[PDB]
């Protein structure tokens, strides 16, 4: 794919509460042009090379020009009013981040407390981060109230792994240098702790069950395998435990698992931080950590141990010493009076032979919190904090693809407003309205740090779809969120739903917005990468996959490219493995027929390469068909994505779309993409777009639609 960009002019951002927070303003028409939405990160480059979060500038800022904070002119070597080049960059999640600092900052300061503090933030090696943009005595209350512990010390990033620009993850360790021979060096890492029994827990199992119902289904496995063990025995039920909690990054996963096992003993590990560890040395740790749950029993704890288990991609299978590794886990399960509990934000990303009896027999999918849920979250977080009048109600309608993570940075931030109202009106600083609004045109939601990731689209980003839109909410989003209405009214269980249409037109894109909606456990696959990409049984990712939805409810489990997934028998010749796993998706199919908590939606560019019995009735029986743009669509997909984009008078949006047949919904942003940069290119200071930028524009980007191909697919559900 090439790589657009765009040399702007850089100036001082003059704005404190808009400075030193990882964040470059840039003016749409740019983020249009170089093919980024907001909250994307940019490479910037000067004599220097660095990274940062594009954040839309105010007005009265020209196309042409970026606005950087100090530290950011100082990464990229760009001097005030000088020329700088913007690209979009690709940021992998960090495996691990090592900074530097005062040896006290090294002594004082935990890779904990450093990963919460650098949550989401774009890292690149030579930068320059700050933990904290600004800095009496109900000042400082407030901080720690909130739960601001470190300092306002800028750090330089020393090394990031993978090579390049990464982003700050639950699943990254961020580290201090070792080391300077003059200072002492930094205290041990990758060793377990122990939290006794009923031991005081600053999230309580109350809190955490109202967000997060599948706690309720997570204690009471614990309490039958620990403290009933004589119920499981009499029904032949297994007496041991393994459970892989899994969900999106930051929702509080590891939260929930310490708020449940409250009242146990618990020998906790740091994936990450264990997983860094030289590879010698890990093995050790996870070694002694057995040992001292099966010493006396009780819990055994990873967080985020897909860091310490990762699946490997063929190219790199798991290292070898994965494999001690999980027969140490292994010897733990059986262990009576000793329960096994691990997070991970993707399962799929943990070493296959965790996911597998003898260690994780069973999981568990949390989801994103829906509007009311966030509302609960942020009086949480606001607890014995002063405040005003806050409108939490609009802050959480303002929140979609947020977790509690984000709205805790966002409380944070709005510590920091409130704090700078203070010190300039001398008065101790209480929290309002306008700080947790103006947190939000700085925080970036975890969900949009790295798409594919459960939040980053939600409906609004979806132009048109009208009729799609609205068959799916009434198919997946209304059953879902009325489970008792629809039972006593005698309507069916949810309906298996199919939906297909021509590439490049939003069957995936929708699907994705639709999944942003919150109090839905997302659980979602790829019909190739399952098949041919992931190292371990195919047929038992299906098994795991519906497992995971059922004991998740409510459950969405997304199929895409499911013409992959189950092919017409003849298409694949693998010694069975196909069949197996076809075989296993029908049987899993048929149990989630008679589910109220449970829609399974599949989506193919091909379906009548689907083998027949996926369609029939009970399975995927609801056909959807995502029509091409029309008219109508076009105008609506172009405003979506054109809105912020400045026209010329001679530009008209609506006689655009009646040309534009055979360009399917990518192709009309694609077309504005290139619009944008044609009149960027062309003159900086006269950016707006005109019509002759359109007309070049389209010599470039053509209509990809066929109109055979695309007849096929309407005529589909006739056949
Ligand atoms: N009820 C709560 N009150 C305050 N902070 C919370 C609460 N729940 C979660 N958090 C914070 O949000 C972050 C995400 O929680 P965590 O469980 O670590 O996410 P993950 O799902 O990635 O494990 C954590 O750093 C935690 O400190
Ligand atoms: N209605 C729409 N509005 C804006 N962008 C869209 C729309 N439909 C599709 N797209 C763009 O197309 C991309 C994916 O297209 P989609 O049709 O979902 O996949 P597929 O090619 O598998 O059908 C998305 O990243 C999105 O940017």
């Amino acid at each position: 794919t090439p790589l657009s960009h765009l040399r702007l002019t850089a100036r001082l951002n003059t704005s404190a509460l808009d400075s030193r927070r990882g964040v470059v303003r840039l003016h749409p028409e740019v983020l249009a042009a170089l093919g980024i939405r907001e909250w994307d990160a940019v490479a910037l480059t000067g004599t220097r090379t660095t990274a940062a979060v594009a954040g839309v500038a105010g007005p009265g800022v020209p196309a042409g020009t970026a606005l950087l904070d100090d530290v950011t002119l100082s990464n990229a070597g760009v001097r005030e009013n000088a020329a700088v080049l913007v690209s979009p960059v690709t940021v992998y999640g960090a495996r691990s981040v090592t900074v530097s600092g005062s040896r006290l900052a090294t002594q004082s300061i935990s890779p904990a407390t450093l990963r919460m503090a650098l949550l989401g933030k774009v890292m690149t090696v030579g930068d320059t981060v700050s933990l904290l943009p600004r800095d009496s005595a109900a000042t400082s209350a407030l901080a720690s109230s909130v739960g601001i512990t470190w300092t306002s010390e800028l750090l330089t990033v020393t090394a990031v792994d993978p090579p390049g620009t990464v982003s700050v993850q639950p699943n990254s360790v961020v580290s201090w240098g070792t080391g300077t021979p003059e200072d002492p060096a930094p205290p041990p890492t990758g060793r377990h702790t122990v939290s006794p029994q009923r031991s005081e827990q600053p999230v309580s199992f109350d809190d955490v069950k109202v967000t997060h119902p599948q706690a309720v289904k997570l204690d009471e496995w614990l309490r039958l395998s620990l403290d009933e063990p004589e119920l499981l025995k009499t029904l032949g039920a297994t007496p041991h435990l393994g459970v892989l909690v899994s969900g999106p990054a930051g929702v509080g996963k590891a939260t929930m698992v310490r708020a449940v096992c409250a009242s146990r003993r618990v020998v906790e590990l740091d994936g990450p931080e264990v997983g860094a560890l030289q590879v010698d040395e890990r093995l050790r740790s996870v070694t002694s950590a057995v040992a001292a749950v099966t010493e006396s029993g009780g819990v055994l704890f990873i967080a985020d141990v897909d860091a310490l288990l990762p699946a490997g991609n063929e190219m790199r299978p798991p290292e070898p010493v994965a494999t001690l590794i999980l027969a140490e886990l292994r010897k733990a399960v059986a262990t009576p009076g000793v329960a096994f509990i691990a997070t991970s934000a993707v399962p799929e990303n943990v070493d296959a032979r965790l996911r597998a009896p003898e260690v994780c027999d069973r999981e568990l999918g949390l989801s994103l919190p829906d509007a009311t849920a966030r509302r609960s979250l942020l009086e949480m977080l606001l607890r014995g904090v002063p405040s005003e009048d806050l409108d939490l109600g609009d802050i959480a309608d303002h929140t979609p693809g947020f977790v509690v993570a984000d709205l805790a940075a966002v409380v944070r931030e709005g510590a920091l407003r409130a704090a700078a109202r203070a010190s300039s009106s001398d008065d101790d600083p209480v929290l309002r309205h306008a700080d947790l609004e103006g947190a939000l045109t700085v925080i970036r939601p975890l969900s949009r740090s790295a798409e594919v990731s459960v939040g980053s689209v939600t409906l609004d980003d979806v132009g048109d779809m009208v009729e799609t839109k609205r068959a799916l909410t009434e198919a997946v989003l209304w059953p879902l969120q009325h489970p008792d209405t629809f039972s006593r009214l005698g309507i069916d269980p949810p309906r298996g739903v199919l939906l297909y249409g021509p590439p490049g037109c939003g069957k995936t894109f929708v699907v994705r917005a639709l999944a942003s909606s919150g109090r839905l456990s997302v659980h979602a696959v790829k019909g190739s990468e399952l098949m041919d990409k992931w190292v371990g049984s195919s047929e038992k990712a299906v098994r795991e996959l519906f497992a995971r939805a059922r004991d998740s409810a409510p459950s969405l489990v997304f199929l895409d490219e499911i013409d992959a997934l189950a092919p017409r028998r003849g298409q694949n010749f693998d010694s069975g493995v196909t069949d197996k796993v076809v075989a296993s998706l029908l049987t899993e199919l048929d149990g989630i027929e008679p589910l109220r908590d449970v829609v399974v939606l599949g989506a193919t560019n091909r379906p009548d390469l689907i083998d027949p019995a996926l369609l029939r009735p009970g399975r995927l029986e609801r056909l959807v068909f995502v029509e091409p743009p029309d008219a109508a669509a076009r105008r609506d997909i172009l405003r979506t994505a054109g809105k912020s984009i400045p026209l010329a008078d001679d530009v008209d949006l609506d006689s655009l779309a009646d040309d534009l047949d055979g360009y399917s919904a990518a192709d009309c942003v694609a077309l504005l993409r290139e619009s944008a940069m044609t009149a960027m290119r062309r003159s900086i200071d006269a950016a707006d777009v005109t019509a002759a930028d359109v007309a070049k524009a389209r010599e470039t980007v053509r209509p990809s639609l066929d109109p055979a191909q695309v007849e096929s697919l309407r005529e589909f559900a006739e056949k």
